[PDB]
């Protein structure tokens, strides 16, 4: 089967662990150790293709997992303006490490269930447009958009390999 190495990046507290646990274990984790960096495997069928996902949940970071990673979920929280601005730091570090401007990535606006929005969908669509990448809103709490974010990332890696 086809293997895909995904990296979940973003500021502390955006929901990287909650998003990873929601996809892997189908449950919402309200308090996961913020310093723990782990990897998870999941066998899934995406567009009729049996895939093995090797997902790294980062805890922030180093050029090494950026070298290994084939696709990046760049996560910010819709109630945290600083986490949205932090996206560019990850983008630029990934770009330098990979020596490329077309690295598979998806911009994720997590905590979409929260009414305390400080990042508008237009700000985020403008950011995603500038990078030339998809923008997906998610809620690791309700599961809304979780599969769409991770599977769009797989589809992006598949497209990149295909050219
Ligand atoms: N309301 C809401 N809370 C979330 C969501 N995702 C994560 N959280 C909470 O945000 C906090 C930080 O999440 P965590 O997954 O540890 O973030 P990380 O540091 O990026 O891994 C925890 O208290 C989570 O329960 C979400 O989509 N909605
Ligand atoms: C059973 N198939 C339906 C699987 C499937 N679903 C897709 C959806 C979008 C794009 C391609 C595909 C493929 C394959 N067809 C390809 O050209 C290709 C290239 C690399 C792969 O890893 C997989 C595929
Ligand atoms: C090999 N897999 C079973 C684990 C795993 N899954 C990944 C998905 C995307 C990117 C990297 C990885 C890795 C590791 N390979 C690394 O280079 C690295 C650096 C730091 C880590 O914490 C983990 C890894
Ligand atoms: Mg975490
Ligand atoms: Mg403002």
């Amino acid at each position: 089967m086809t293997e895909y190495k995904l990296v979940v990046v973003g500021a502390g507290g955006v929901g990287k662990s909650a998003l990873t646990i929601q996809l892997i274990q189908n449950h919402f984790v309200d308090e996961y150790d913020p310093t723990i960096e782990d990897s998870y495997r999941k066998q899934v069928v995406i567009d009729g293709e049996t895939c093995l996902l090797d997902i790294l949940d980062t805890a922030g970071m180093r050029d090494q997992y950026m070298r290994t990673g084939e696709g990046f979920l760049c996560v910010f929280a819709i109630n945290n303006s600083k986490s949205f601005a932090d996206i560019n730091l990850y983008r630029e570090q990934i770009k330098r490490v990979k020596d490329s401007d077309d690295v598979p990535m998806v911009l994720v606006g997590n905590k979409s269930d929260l009414p305390t929005r400080t990042v508008d969908t237009k700000q985020a669509h403008e950011l995603a447009k500038s990078y030339g990448i998809p923008f997906i809103e998610t809620s690791a709490k309700t599961r809304q958009g979780v599969e769409d974010a991770f599977y769009t990332l797989v589809r992006e890696i598949r497209q990149y390999r295909m050219k």
